[PDB]
């Protein structure tokens, strides 16, 4: 039974219930993430920015079932076009706006990756992707507003692939944490 999360801590408790088993009800998880009304005081601890690129800040390890993290995007910061390593990805905006651009999986032949679509993800909205749907790029295209997003990955993964938009060629990347549980992790 899905109730509105009152706070980030309440959200985390609810997520632990929703991931108690071995499968994932995507629509329920997305609904509860959307229902949490971002409260900046609750996540300030995790909102650690870097001047040069976006940062990943681990919030909860989900009793091994998921990684919950906060990503902090300076003005003009964005990601590679990437996959999600056979895992679910939920992405909820906590502050600002992000542009999500969707791409299909490349063919074997070297070719420009042409965007399938794009959308602007706004405060409190929760998007979802998995490898069956496709690839995406996420960017804070703002010149004036930093963005903050809350990401849930299940199962957790620490590697993925970045894709060269010019060719479709992929490279394995290991994702690094900027902080864990509020502690900077150089
Ligand atoms: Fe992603």
């Amino acid at each position: 039974e899905l109730l509105k999360p009152r706070t980030l801590a309440d959200l985390i408790r609810i997520l632990h219930e929703l991931f108690a088993g071995d499968e994932v009800n995507v629509e329920e998880v997305q609904a509860v993430l959307e229902a949490y009304e971002s409260n900046p005081a609750e996540w300030a601890l995790y909102a650690k920015f870097d001047q040069y690129r976006y940062t990943r800040n681990l919030v909860d390890q989900g009793n091994g079932k998921f990684n919950l993290m906060i990503l902090c995007w300076g003005e003009g910061h964005g990601s590679s076009i990437h996959d999600h390593t056979d895992s679910h990805c939920f992405l909820k905006l906590l502050q600002g706006n992000l542009k999500e651009t969707l791409f299909d999986w490349p063919d074997k032949k070297s070719n420009e990756m042409i965007k399938k679509s794009e959308r602007t993800l706004r405060e409190n909205q929760c998007a979802y992707i998995n490898d069956s749907i496709g690839l995406h790029r996420v960017e804070n295209v703002s010149h004036t507003e930093p963005a903050v997003s809350l990401h849930l990955f299940s199962p957790p993964f620490d590697t993925c692939h970045a894709f060269d938009q010019r060719t479709g060629h992929k490279n394995k990347v290991t994702m690094t944490f900027h902080s864990k549980f509020g502690i900077r992790t150089p």
